[PDB]
């Protein structure tokens, strides 16, 4: 069951995204953050969290966005798997921007740019 609906969230969360419905998306998204956790698939975990963070920059939350792209990273570091940092990078770098924090930006915008070199 749980690993269906998370499935199911994850591809509906994406949809609304795609269809400018960021509070929708993040409903989505939420539930698939709980049921990952629930399911210990941090691999799911880490697209449920860049859902929220895109979610939320979507509305202009930048704070709380960084506070889910971060995630992505810190599930990396445990996990010792990669997926999905690169980008986090670079969301994270733009939220720092639309903050007005050119400091925190560049120290990410740098990583991002650093490790697309390495792509």
């Amino acid at each position: 069951p749980k690993k269906q609906e998370l499935i199911s969230k994850l591809k509906t969360g994406k949809t609304f995204l795609r269809n400018q419905e960021p509070e929708k998306a993040y409903t989505e998204f939420k539930i698939a953050l709980e049921l990952a956790q629930s399911l210990k698939d941090p691999t799911e975990e880490k697209k449920a969290a860049r859902g929220l963070g895109a979610s939320l920059q979507r509305q202009g939350k930048y704070r709380e966005a960084i506070q889910y792209h971060s995630m992505v990273l810190a599930i990396s570091k445990r996990e010792s798997e990669d997926s999905g940092i690169t980008e986090a990078y670079g969301a994270i770098a733009d939220c720092y921007t639309e903050l007005g924090d050119l400091e925190k930006a560049g120290k990410f915008y740098d990583t991002y740019i650093a490790r697309l070199e390495t792509d």
